[PDB]
């Protein structure tokens, strides 16, 4: 037989997606999804808070920036987060996001650690108002 080769389909990273009644709630929800890649997010208690503020020229960059700062907090302080309060406004020609992130220190016995997220990316990123008036935010982070 002559040697032969092929490509085949396999999972590549993982998709995260949030839905909400508002853009802000979709951002909150997809951030929960992000932490559920790393731990069982349902096991994360709200003991500590960190605040985020970022500006961007468009909503995609805003979402990237928000999630990447959450990842950085996670990487530096070892915090994991359960929920978020997000506010998005227009200020002097930019989008401004402010958020409160609620969570606690990683607990290896309790949080059911899964896999770390290496980086937020723009891969498959989409933010949209669906025909039914709900909002969706998604992306495929690098794991
Ligand atoms: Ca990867």
């Amino acid at each position: 037989m002559l040697k032969k080769w092929e490509h085949y389909e396999h999972t590549a990273d993982i998709g995260i997606r949030g839905y909400g009644d508002s853009l802000e709630e979709a951002f909150e929800a997809v951030a929960i999804a992000l932490f559920d890649v790393m731990v069982n997010v349902n096991k994360v208690e709200k003991k500590e808070v960190r605040e985020i503020e970022v500006e961007a020229e468009d909503l995609e960059a805003l979402l990237y920036s928000f999630l990447e700062e959450l990842l950085v907090i996670h990487d530096i302080e070892g915090l994991v987060f359960r929920d978020f309060e997000v506010k998005i406004e227009r200020v002097n020609g930019k989008y401004r996001l402010r958020a409160k992130a609620y969570g606690e220190k990683l607990d290896l016995k309790k949080h059911e650690p899964k896999e770390e997220v290496k980086a937020i990316t723009y891969h498959d990123m989409k933010i949209e108002r669906l025909p039914n008036g709900k909002w969706m935010a998604q992306l495929v982070p690098d794991i």
